[PDB]
This record gives structure tokens, C-alpha cells and sequence, in this order.
């Protein structure tokens, strides 16, 4: 299967023409934040030693009030710059490549191994009203679309990735996972993204569980269709 990496998207024209020979999937509109279709309405940590950010050790890591709370902290974190815990704001996203599937389309796949419990992507859209999703998933169904890019994230918010998003709407459904999605809170609005359940070793394409289409993820416990 062709591949190709998170960067190629970033050339819309060479896209637009790697995707005519089939080389890269159909063109959409990149973002690298969540846009609301319609506008809606400080951890305990101490502070690291030049000493001890030298020596490795980790700011902000397991045991952050903030991250226990699936907050991240603002550029006011005490550990300021060092801080471990802005991973959906810094972009600090794992390798990861697009790859054409046998059966399911378009995919993501590590390309380093990525180890358990790490953060991949965030799931980036047009984030819908109720009447937004109700409007989308009426044009959608009239436009005979094979696959869909739906995430729920709180009440009266859906985001749709399917005009909009990122890479992490490649990602696709396994009934025995390697990945989960987490909401995590930036500034008071809430975010979600994909995370690993597992090392995943480099080439292994990442899955997650959705939540009538056959399933072919191939996992011995499958499911029979997406669900
Ligand atoms: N396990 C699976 N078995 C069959 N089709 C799948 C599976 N996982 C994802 N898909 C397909 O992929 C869609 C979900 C997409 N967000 C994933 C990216 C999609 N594969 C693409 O090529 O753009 C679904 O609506 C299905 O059409
Ligand atoms: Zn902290
Ligand atoms: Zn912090
Ligand atoms: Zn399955």
C-alpha cells in the first residue's frame, strides 16, 4: 500500500495531484484546531531545578493535579517551559504515517514504536451543534458517503471531521484496539485525542474502538460490523 507522512499534507496542491494517482486520499481542508461551525460562550507542582531538568526528570508528569484532573496547564504552569503536560497544545504528536489499507480505506501506522499510554493525535474538526449534526448527517446520508468522521465530545458539541480536521481522521476501527480517546480540557473548552493502550511497534497501524457497516479490523474477538 502507498504511504506517506503527516508533512505531505501540508502542500495542497502536490496533494491535490498525488491524490489524482491515487498516492495520497481524497483533498480536505487541513486545521490544526477544533473550528466552532457555531462560537459558543493552576497544578501544585513544584518546580524543577535547572539541575534536575538537566539530570531527565520529568515536569508536570503522573502525579500533576492537572493532568489527574485531564487539564492541561497554561504557559502559567510553575514549571513554565518544561512543563510535560501541553501535549495537545505544543502539537507533540507521535510519528505517525498515512497508509492505504486492503479493505478500509485510508489508515494511520506508527512509525517509531509508540510506547503505552502516549498521546498519538488530537481529533481535530468542524465542531457541530444538534441542529448542525442533524443537518450534516441529512447530507451526508443524500451524498452516499462510504465513511464518516463523527466524534462526540460533550453535550451539543459533535465534531465532524469530514470537510475539516487532521490526520487522526484516518484512524481506524478495531474491536481489539491499540488506541482510546481521552477529552482533556485546554482553557476551559474541552478537546479529545487519541492515546495508546499499548506499545504499539513501529508499522503497526493504530485502531480504536468507535462508538451497517461490515468490520474488517481481523481481531479474533471482531465484533462483525462498526459499533
Ligand atoms: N474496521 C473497519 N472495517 C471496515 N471499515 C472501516 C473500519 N474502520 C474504519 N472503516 C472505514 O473508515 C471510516 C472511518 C474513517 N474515520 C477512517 C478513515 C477512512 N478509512 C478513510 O479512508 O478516510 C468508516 O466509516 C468506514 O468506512
Ligand atoms: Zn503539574
Ligand atoms: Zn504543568
Ligand atoms: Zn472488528
Amino acid at each position: 500500500g502507498p504511504s506517506c507522512v503527516m508533512d505531505d499534507f501540508r502542500d495542497p496542491q502536490r496533494w491535490k495531484e498525488c491524490a489524482k494517482q491515487g498516492k495520497m486520499p481524497c483533498y480536505f481542508d487541513l486545521i490544526e484546531e477544533n473550528v466552532y461551525l457555531t462560537e459558543r460562550k493552576q497544578c501544585e507542582c513544584t518546580p524543577l531545578s535547572k539541575d534536575e531538568r538537566a539530570q531527565g526528570e520529568i515536569a508536570c508528569g503522573e502525579d500533576c493535579l492537572n493532568r489527574l484532573l485531564m487539564i492541561e496547564c497554561s504557559s502559567r504552569c510553575p514549571n513554565g517551559d518544561y512543563c510535560s503536560n501541553r501535549r495537545f497544545q505544543r502539537k507533540q504528536h507521535a510519528d505517525v504515517e498515512v497508509i492505504l489499507t486492503e479493505k478500509k480505506g485510508w489508515g494511520l501506522r506508527a512509525a517509531k514504536d509508540l510506547p503505552s499510554n502516549t498521546f498519538v493525535l488530537e481529533y481535530c474538526g468542524e465542531v457541530l451543534d444538534h441542529k448542525e449534526f442533524k443537518a450534516r448527517v441529512k447530507e451526508y446520508a443524500r451524498n452516499k458517503n462510504i465513511h464518516y468522521y463523527f466524534m462526540a465530545l460533550k453535550n451539543d458539541e459533535i465534531i465532524d471531521a469530514t470537510q475539516k480536521g487532521n490526520c487522526s481522521r484516518f484512524m481506524n476501527h478495531s474491536c481489539e484496539p491499540n488506541c482510546e480517546t481521552q477529552k482533556w480540557t485546554v482553557n476551559g473548552q474541552l478537546r479529545v485525542g487519541f492515546f495508546t493502550t499499548k506499545l504499539v511497534p513501529s508499522g503497526s497501524e493504530l485502531t480504536f474502538d468507535y462508538q451497517a457497516q461490515k468490520c474488517f479490523c481481523g481481531s479474533a474477538n471482531c465484533r462483525g460490523y462498526l459499533g
